[PDB]
């Protein structure tokens, strides 16, 4: 009855010296990783950047999310209204995220085992007895408060010991993002996702099937599910068969804003799926054509970026 954990996702630990370049890495690392869809990646121990975004003036509208929205579609009165409006800060933000998550599970937000906000999210989806609403600070663009990371940009200082960090390969806003093309001859910066325990995004991949690099800057772990490209196809014949049948005229961009579906679902059908914990600190990769999925676990705050290679 209850949730399968997925195989876990490759995980590598860098040397400083395959630490140099994040391109050649990744290139390198490929063999494994695009037959995973998405790995994790542990920069060395004394790799740490500061966080670099103006807190004191962060403030955003977060999204309101309803766990079970697809299963409810099997109306409710006054729909459309469930949920006041509220605008927060960082502070104000993790205080009702931590809040949400010791209430719900009656413990201290860092005693909840990964394994079990796991499990309970995907009950709470495709659950109809209890509607559970969160709140997801996402789409943020860097370009409103500054990215996580340092920049060169002469908006804000950057102390001596903080310029590797700007100077990085793997600092987010120097990763290449310029595709070849002849319209490019004839003729992109990072966004930050605030997040808190059950907050959520669902199967996609990307435009133009780029590669994306994620970065959890701080705060408790999130979760991700991947899909390898050379299962693409099965999963969205998975999608056409039981995804809900009102959207599944939809075109593909518009159909991965809101279906969600339980990695077990995929994997009684013959879909690999894989999954991980990213921890503060270190970086998921998604490679071409890989469909990702995934949620938070409690407070945090990410940053991502497609990129080219
Ligand atoms: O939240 C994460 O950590 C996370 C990790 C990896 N990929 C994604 C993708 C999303 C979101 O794309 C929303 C679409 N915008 C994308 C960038 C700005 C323009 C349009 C998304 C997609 C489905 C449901 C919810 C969400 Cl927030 N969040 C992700
Ligand atoms: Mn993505």
């Amino acid at each position: 009855a209850e949730f399968v954990p997925p195989p876990e996702c490759p995980v590598f630990e860098p040397s400083w010296e395959e630490f140099t370049d994040p391109l050649s890495f990744i290139g390198r690392i490929r063999p494994l990783a695009e037959k995973t869809g998405i790995c994790k990646i542990r920069p060395p121990k004394d790799w740490q950047p500061p966080f670099a975004c103006e807190v004191k003036s962060f403030r955003f509208t977060p999204r309101v999310q309803r766990l079970n929205e697809l299963e409810a579609m099997t109306p409710r009165e006054a729909f459309g209204f469930e949920q006041a409006v509220r605008e927060y800060t960082l502070q104000s933000f993790g205080e009702m995220a931590d809040n949400f998550k010791s209430d719900y599970f009656n413990m201290p937000v860092h005693m909840v085992p990964t394994e079990l906000v796991e499990k309970e999210f995907w009950r709470l989806v495709s659950s109809i007895e209890e509607d559970v609403i969160v709140e997801y600070g996402a789409d943020i663009s860097s370009k409103d408060f500054g990215s996580g990371f340092p920049v060169k940009d002469g908006r804000r200082k950057i102390l001596p010991e903080e310029e590797e960090y700007a100077l990085s390969g793997w600092n987010l806003n120097n990763m290449p993002v310029l595709e070849q093309s002849v319209l490019a001859h004839i003729n992109k910066v990072p966004w930050l996702y605030v997040g808190m325990c059950f907050s959520s995004f669902c199967w996609h991949i990307e435009d133009h099937w780029s590669y994306s690099i994620n970065y959890l800057h701080w705060g408790e772990p999130k979760t991700w599910y991947g899909v390898p490209s050379h299962a693409a196809e099965q999963l969205e014949e998975v999608m056409r068969e039981l995804a809900p049948e009102l959207f599944e005229s939809q075109p593909d961009l518009l159909h991965q804003l809101v279906t969600i579906m339980n990695p077990n679902v995929l994997m009684e059908h013959g879909v690999p799926v894989y999954r991980t914990n990213q921890c503060a600190g270190e970086f998921v990769v998604t490679f071409p054509r890989a469909y990702h999925s995934g949620f938070n676990q409690g407070y945090n705050f990410a940053e991502a970026v497609n990129f080219c290679t």
